[PDB]
């Protein structure tokens, strides 16, 4: 569209709809209900051609941390092979993961933990 870039509230709609990307406890293969967002975000990234991504993959500090970081970051090149088969150009995109090194909220709950499983979708 007539926009380079997202402008913040897209932004924020993006990482909405990544926060609803589920994957089973240990597991980093795309789940069938995570199809529908994932078309959708395909649909976003589309309006934006020429601006670039960074696909984050974030868990809770639960388990050994060098095992988080493999997870997540398995968990974000599985939505960025997604993408890419989804018709986004492989050139816009990368994939990281950051394990449990960037919570926003505590790991001593179950919502403050199921609010630092995440992926997030950020513009570069």
């Amino acid at each position: 569209g007539s926009e380079f870039e997202p402008d913040e509230k897209e932004q924020k709609q993006l990482n909405q709809y990544a926060k609803t990307i589920l994957f089973d406890t240990g597991k980093a293969t795309i789940k069938f209900q995570s199809a529908e967002v994932l078309n959708q975000i395909i649909n976003v990234l589309k309006k934006y051609p020429n601006s670039r991504f960074r696909i984050e993959g974030h868990t809770d500090s639960t388990g050994k941390k060098a095992k988080n970081m493999i997870l997540s970051q398995n968990r974000a090149d599985a939505v960025k092979v997604y993408l890419i088969q989804g018709g986004i150009d492989a050139g816009r995109l990368e994939s990281q993961g950051f394990g449990p090194e960037k919570p926003i909220a505590s790991n001593k709950n179950k919502k403050g933990r199921e609010l630092n499983r995440r992926v997030e979708i950020n513009l570069i």
